[PDB]
Formats: C-alpha cells, sequence, structure tokens
C-alpha cells in the first residue's frame, strides 16, 4: 500500500493470542479485555524497553465494542470495559509516544460476533480517524461472498486514505479468499500494508511448524510480493507465553526475522521471563527483520529433518537460519559450503560469519571455498549474519 | 515381581531418548554410546545431587553390544566403545554407590539390530549377573509370535531369579502385545518389576499428551494392578532437553508422580538448566512418586479442556493434579468442590492443601463444603497435596 507506511514490517503488541475474547471483568479482571489492560501494557512498553527496541503499535484486537451501534450509527467502546472511550485511550497511548491499533471486520459481524463494517466503511474509517487510531486490523468473518470481500477490503483502504489520517492497514483478505480461490497478491499489495495468509497462531510448537511448512510450500507465490509498504503476515509472536520451549522460541524469532514478518507480540508484558524479553528485544535479530532492502527470505534446502532458510540484506549481507526438525536425540551436526549460501554472493571472496542465535558469537572469516559446520538443537534454530568482505 | 525390588517406582537415568544409537565416536566423542558417556553421568549423579534425590540406577539402553557373541556364546560389549567390558563399568558405577542397568531383547535381535537373547535366556541372565548388572530392560523387537514373546519374557524372568542376584526386570511385553491382543496385566506383574505400555517418548509435548491420553483411556485395565513390586511404565522423563516448555516439563514431572511411574531421566547431565535440575530433584514431588503405599493415581475428571488426576497416599493424604489442555490464551480458572477429591474422604471434615507445582505454596484449610480454585497455565499442571485434618 502506497500510504508511506510500513516501510519496514510493523512492530508492536496485539492482545489476541494471549487475551482472546475474555469479557468477564468480575472473575477475571487481570485478563479481561479492558481499557486498563491497554493502559498498563502501554506503560510497560515504555518502562521495560519495548518501544526502544522498536515495538511501537499497541493494538486492540476483537471484543472492545459495545453490542451494537450508537444512535448516530457509529461504533462504540464497551461502556463497562472501556468507560473512557477510544479517544482518551488514544491520547494516553500517544502521550507515551506509542501508536494505537484497533480491530474491525469486513462483513456483517466481527469474528466474535460484534458489529461488522459492511454498509459502514466510510463512517468507521472516519470514526477511527477522529479517535486517533493509527493502525486497523481488518478481519473477514461473516461475509456474503468473495465479491463483497474484495469490494469491502478495497473500500475500507480508500475510506481510510480519504480520512487524511496515517493508519496502517492490516488485512486478513488472503486468508478468507483462501480458498474459494488462490489470492492475487498484487491486488492485495495495492490495498494493504500487510496481510494474514494462513490460520491463527496459538501457543504451540505444532502451530509454528504448520505456518512454516505452509509458507515454505507456498513461497514461490508469496515471497516476491513482499517489500517496503506491504508484508506477508504469518501472525503474532507468542514468545513470553507457555507453550514453546526456549529452542522453539528461538525458532519463532529467527524465522519471523527471515520472513520479514511484522512483529506483533501477543503476550503479557507484566509476566515475561528475562530470557523471553532478551530474545524479543534482541537488537541484532530485530535489525534483520527490519533490514531496509526489505526483500523477504525463503527456504533454500529441505531434507533429513533439517531446513536451511536465508534472507538477503542491504550491503551484500545475508541472514542464514538452520532448523532441526527432529524431535528426539540431541544437537545435530550440519555442514554446508559457504559458496551455497546467499546465491554465492555472500562470502565472495569472503564473508565474516557471526552466530546470533541461540547465542551471540563471532565465528571467523570464511573464504568463498570454505565450509560452515554447525550443530542444531532439536526444534531449535541457528541464526547467522554473513557480512560480505574483501579477503 | 516378588523379587524384593521396585517396592517404589525405580529411579535413575537411561541413555536412549537423548543419546539414541550414536555409534560415531570419532566425530562426536562426547555424545556417542561409550563407557565414557556412562562414567561422566555416573559421577554427575553423585556430584550434582541426583543420587541424594533418589536417582540410583544408571542404565545402558540399546547399542552397547559387540556385533556377535564370544566363542563361548556370551554377549560382549563393543570393543572400541566399551573396551573395559560391562563388568568393569559395573564395578565403577558400584564404587560411586550407584547401580547399573543394561538392555537386551526377547527376540532374535535388539531393536537397533544387535544380538537378541532368543535361544540364550539362561546364558544371558547368568552373563549379566556375572557382570554385576542390577537391572535389565528387555525389549520385544524381532520376535516371531505372541507365544515366543510370552515364553521369553517368562523364561528370562526365571533365569534372573536363579542367578540369585537381585536384578530389576523391566519389560516391554505389553507394548508388543497391543495390537494383537489385550495383555494380561495380572500375569505381566507376576513376571516383571515394571512394564512399558505405549510408544516410545519424544522430546515433544505431543508425545507426552499422547502418553497421558493413552493411560487415562486404559486406566480401568492398568491402575489397580500397579503397586509395590510392579509398575506401569509411561517411559523416560525428558525434562532438561530441548522440546518442552517449562509448563510442559512440570506437567511431565507432576503426572509421572501421580502415575507412580519409574523415573528414568534421559537427558544430558553435563548440560542441564538450574530450573530443570530443581524440578527433577523436587523433594516433595519425588515423595509423591515414591509414596510407600504405591497406589497408582488415575484421571478423575476431563472437561472444558481441563483434566483432574488424583493419587491416594500414605496416611490419608492425596495428591491432585489439574492440567490445562487449552493451547491458546493465558492462565485459565478451574474450580472443583473439595468433596469431589479423594473419593469424598480427603478433606472430610477438612483438609490442608499445599500447592507444590509450579511453585510451592501453602494454600490453607478447606472444609468439606469448600471449592478449590486455581489458575492453570496453558500446557501446565498445578500439583497439590491434601492432608486430611483427622
Ligand atoms: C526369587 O523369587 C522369590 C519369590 O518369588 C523371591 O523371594 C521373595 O524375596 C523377598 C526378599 O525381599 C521377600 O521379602 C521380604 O518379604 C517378607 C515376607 O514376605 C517381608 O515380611 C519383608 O518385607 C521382607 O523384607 C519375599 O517374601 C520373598 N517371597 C517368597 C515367596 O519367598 C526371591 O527374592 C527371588 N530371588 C532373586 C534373587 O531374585
Ligand atoms: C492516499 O493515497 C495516496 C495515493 O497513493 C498516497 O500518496 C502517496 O504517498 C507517498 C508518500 O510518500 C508518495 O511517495 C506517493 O507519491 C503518493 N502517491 C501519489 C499518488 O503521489 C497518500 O499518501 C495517501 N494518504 C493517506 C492519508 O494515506
Ligand atoms: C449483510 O446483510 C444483508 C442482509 O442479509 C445482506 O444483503 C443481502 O444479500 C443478498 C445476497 O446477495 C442480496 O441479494 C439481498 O438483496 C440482501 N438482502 C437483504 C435482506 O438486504 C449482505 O449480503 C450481508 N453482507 C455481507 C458482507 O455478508
Ligand atoms: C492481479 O491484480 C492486479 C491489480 O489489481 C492486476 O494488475 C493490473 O491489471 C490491469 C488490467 O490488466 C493493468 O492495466 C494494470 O497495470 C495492473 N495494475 C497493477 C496495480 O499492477 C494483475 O494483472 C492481476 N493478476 C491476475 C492474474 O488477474
Ligand atoms: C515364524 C516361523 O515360522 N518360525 C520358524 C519355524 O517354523 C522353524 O521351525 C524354526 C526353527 O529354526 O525357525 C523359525
Ligand atoms: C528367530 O529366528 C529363527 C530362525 O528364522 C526362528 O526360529 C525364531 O522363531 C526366531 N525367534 C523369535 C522369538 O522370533
Ligand atoms: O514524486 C512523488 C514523491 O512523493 C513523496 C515521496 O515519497 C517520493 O518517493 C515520491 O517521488
Ligand atoms: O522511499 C524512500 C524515500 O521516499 C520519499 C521520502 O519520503 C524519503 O524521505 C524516503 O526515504
Ligand atoms: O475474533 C478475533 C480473531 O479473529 C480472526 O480469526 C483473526 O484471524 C484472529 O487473529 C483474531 O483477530
Ligand atoms: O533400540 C532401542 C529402543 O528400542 C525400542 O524402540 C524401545 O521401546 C526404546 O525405549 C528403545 O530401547
Amino acid at each position: 500500500l502506497d500510504n508511506g507506511l510500513a516501510r519496514t514490517p510493523t512492530m508492536g503488541w496485539l492482545h489476541w493470542e494471549r487475551f482472546m475474547c475474555n469479557l468477564d471483568c468480575q472473575e477475571e479482571p487481570d485478563s479481561c479485555i479492558s481499557e486498563k489492560l491497554f493502559m498498563e501494557m502501554a506503560e510497560l512498553m515504555v518502562s521495560e524497553g519495548w518501544k526502544d527496541a522498536g515495538y511501537e503499535y499497541l493494538c486492540i484486537d476483537d471484543c472492545w465494542m459495545a453490542p451494537q451501534r450508537d444512535s448516530e450509527g457509529r461504533l462504540q467502546a464497551d461502556p463497562q470495559r472501556f468507560p473512557h472511550g477510544i479517544r482518551q485511550l488514544a491520547n494516553y497511548v500517544h502521550s507515551k509516544g506509542l501508536k494505537l491499533g484497533i480491530y474491525a471486520d469486513v462483513g456483517n459481524k466481527t469474528c466474535a460476533g460484534f458489529p461488522g463494517s459492511f454498509g459502514y466503511y466510510d463512517i468507521d474509517a472516519q470514526t477511527f480517524a477522529d479517535w486517533g487510531v493509527d493502525l486497523l486490523k481488518f478481519d473477514g468473518c461473516y461475509c456474503d461472498s468473495l465479491e463483497n470481500l474484495a469490494d469491502g477490503y478495497k473500500h475500507m483502504s480508500l475510506a481510510l486514505n480519504r480520512t487524511g489520517r496515517s493508519i496502517v492497514y492490516s488485512c486478513e483478505w488472503p486468508l478468507y479468499m483462501w480458498p474459494f480461490q488462490k489470492p492475487n497478491y498484487t491486488e492485495i499489495r495495492q490495498y494493504c500494508n500487510h496481510w494474514r495468509n494462513f490460520a491463527d497462531i496459538d501457543d504451540s510448537w505444532k502451530s509454528i511448524k504448520s505456518i512454516l511448512d505452509w509458507t515454505s510450500f507456498n513461497q514461490e507465490r508469496i515471497v516476491d510480493v513482499a517489500g517496503p509498504g506491504g508484508w506477508n503476515d504469518p501472525d503474532m509472536l507468542v514468545i513470553g507465553n507457555f507453550g514453546l520451549s526456549w529452542n522453539q522460541q528461538v525458532t519463532q524469532m529467527a524465522l519471523w526475522a527471515i520472513m520479514a514478518a511484522p512483529l506483533f507480540m501477543s503476550n503479557d508484558l507484566r509476566h515475561i521471563s528475562p530470557q523471553a524479553k532478551a530474545l524479543l528485544q534482541d537488537k541484532d535479530v530485530i535489525a534483520i527483520n527490519q533490514d531496509p532492502l526489505g526483500k523477504q527470505g525463503y527456504q533454500l534446502r529441505q531434507g533429513d529433518n533439517f531446513e536451511v532458510w536465508e534472507r538477503p540484506l542491504s550491503g551484500l549481507a545475508w541472514a542464514v537460519a538452520m532448523i532441526n526438525r527432529q524431535e528426539i536425540g540431541g544437537p545435530r551436526s550440519y555442514t554446508i559450503a559457504v559458496a551455497s549460501l546467499g546465491k554465492g554472493v555472500a562470502c565472495n571472496p569472503a564473508c565474516f560469519i557471526t552466530q546470533l542465535l541461540p547465542v551471540k558469537r563471532k565465528l571467523g572469516f570464511y573464504e568463498w571455498t570454505s565450509r560452515l559446520r554447525s550443530h542444531i538443537n532439536p526444534t531449535g534454530t541457528v541464526l547467522l549474519q554473513l557480512e560480505n568482505t574483501m579477503q
């Protein structure tokens, strides 16, 4: 989308995977979807390093709206869970120097059953602009047909542009087109800063694998449409939560960096381990994700329960990720010709290789003709930065 | 098995899940199956408090044997990877106050394809006892028929008795019987100190879930037969490895306690996190697994993506485990009437509940009319001990 936004993948926090549609503020106050949840996450994004590391957009997902429209036809916040409106929360979030994301649905209802935007695009985009919304997540539930799906996704893009306001536009359009038919990603890049391709993540190694294998399988159709302004969205970061091992958490961080994925943490910043945090705020791995060339990486080799992915970076540099997909035994030896990586270009006549993950380690100079030997933890990934060098 | 052994579930360390069949000692000398790997783990079991915690048996799984038998018919350890022989390793493990296990197969070959004990049960048992082996894990690959399987598990059990040496007898009999017929557990118990029921464990939460699910599914068949001398074996503890979150590791520790399961770590003792060491060595939780009454716990309740398991314990105590099986969201609220726990008698008229897992915390007194409420992490478990007030 040519609105000047998401020149690198958007970065922030989204309530959905960790908080879901918890409406019960009486018995579950600490996890209900409430204005005070958002206000507290906003304070920690600032005091805990998050906004410094580039996490900028604090985003509301589904279940913030009142059961129906006001007597002017406009959406509203829940009166009990968000008594101060969206506009006061936006000021609050903006005062911390952060940006505010909201949620709506292209059809007659949102996914959880709240007011949809069909027949309301212009009114809502405007409403979002008058509130100070800075990103919109646009879901696709309860939609008549593909014709309406495309019409409505295209309409809202124009409506938001037509507001005057810089509002990052995040679509689940390819997801819901999937499939009556294969998405046309050029049409979508024209309308969307980023797009959900595949099924909702949850807090599992299963879910992670399935997204990698989905993308891996479908990379010839999706990797080249991504670049500054429009990204493929493999869904939220779930580091900090419960279902992933440390090694599976490095797999998720390493590969969302390779995929040039937006980075929306969905977790509880009040209760996150020091190692989850160091990982999420890893400056060298974020720099990869945020690399300004903005070409998405891809899967280079698959076999023998190993994968090799690599991303091209600015300045003739490359990120390389090796995955061990064998979930028995221990760290497995993997060796490859340095000439095989980065299209023979990294490492001609040499590259300096530094391991970023699972730990940060300067590894030596490697000549074009050199071999890299590594060892990879079951379900873990090894993440490497190759710097091209005169040598 | 009325051999005086396994009066509480066996505790030790077993190489297979983490080290598998690595025969490559030139390129990976520190992780191949060699006498060295065993020596390292044996001194760490002593120096890092494993043995104080009750981990006693250091056990060799498959891939130790030389490719053929000696001129007199006896199994032999592999001459390059085990140059000193199994007896000397046994001498050595004994010196540290530990006991040594070894591994063989009922059939013609071991699962990796090394010499089986079929036709050699009497000589193999005697060879083992001659070496100072304190435990045999006996696997069921490469076996003709259900007859031979039963004949060989029975025969070996009797060869061992007759050495006059105490040797824990670990059996994979039931596992190899499914899907041909339902095993006779009353019979198995008579010949075995413990028995594997289900597929080999992985470094994965999928694997653990599927062991839990299999056990809770067949619990009517297996729970009551367990007790001092004879245990269901849900396979190795994998805590300390690569594939389980903290919360999944607690689940495995808690559930293996409720199930009165042998506790065989399969992990790298040389490289294990502090958190994973405190779990595996959690005194209060090992005390549950090791309860001298030896009645296996079971699943009480399953619903709305929660499970409740409970185990009866010495002295009118119970253990209760609450698992959250929903893989999305945050900690989720579970409530149950304490009248429903412990057959209605833990907590009549009252009980003191103390949470043990994920963190130790005294919770207070609960009248018979009370409800226990907890928040349970996705893939986590809360483990409680309940003391009846009397
Ligand atoms: C070969 O088989 C024998 C029986 O199948 C087994 O004998 C059993 O040995 C244990 C030794 O601990 C005895 O137990 C202890 O048991 C007495 C009486 O039951 C208790 O009061 C005490 O706790 C005591 O410590 C069993 O009683 C005994 N059972 C029988 C039927 O004799 C042998 O040990 C086996 N031999 C070998 C070397 O495996
Ligand atoms: C409304 O849409 C227009 C059309 O794309 C956007 O204008 C583009 O903005 C970037 C900003 O740097 C320029 O590089 C392009 O040249 C612009 N396109 C055109 C047609 O010149 C405009 O920014 C949008 N406004 C909002 C509020 O999103
Ligand atoms: C939202 O609601 C209305 C009402 O059901 C839908 O509009 C109808 O759509 C049918 C099917 O194409 C049309 O032929 C009718 O003229 C409409 N009927 C009514 C009662 O108005 C609309 O399709 C729904 N929108 C979405 C996005 O699914
Ligand atoms: C997918 O959609 C895009 C844009 O909607 C198509 O590209 C446009 O096609 C028109 C008509 O042929 C051209 O005149 C324009 O130059 C194109 N616009 C853009 C933004 O590139 C694209 O060809 C479609 N692919 C398929 C298979 O339909
Ligand atoms: C081992 O193989 C032989 C010869 O083929 C056969 O006699 C016997 O049944 C086998 N043993 C078992 C238990 O399968
Ligand atoms: O209801 C909210 C929920 O709905 C859709 O399914 C999206 O794909 C999810 O990421 C989340 O927004
Ligand atoms: O090859 C050895 C391997 O054999 C079988 O698969 C057992 O069930 C495993 O625990 C292990 O001993």
